[PDB]
DNA sequence: GGCCCATTCAAG
DNA sequence: CTTGAATGGGCC
């Protein structure tokens, strides 16, 4: 699988001002990029870990 | 259930 | 080789 670079930004946007989201937040988020709710809690996640890991 | 973590695996 | 989406197990 691979994101829109459209996707990338709203989700890199929200990220850098959210790094934790709710069930809803996620899902409705998922619902306007047209994408499952499991794609974005796993991006998000991934993301996470990315930001721990810059040390 | 979600999160954390290590790990996997399909393209650049 | 790197990248990052995706997996499974362990924990609350």
């Amino acid at each position: 699988t691979v994101f829109s670079s459209t996707q990338l930004c709203v989700l890199n946007d929200r990220f850098q001002r959210q790094k934790y989201l709710s069930l809803q937040q996620m899902q409705e988020l998922s619902n306007i990029l047209n994408l499952s709710y499991k794609q974005v809690k796993t991006w998000f996640q991934n993301q996470r870990m990315k930001s721990k890991r810059w040390q």
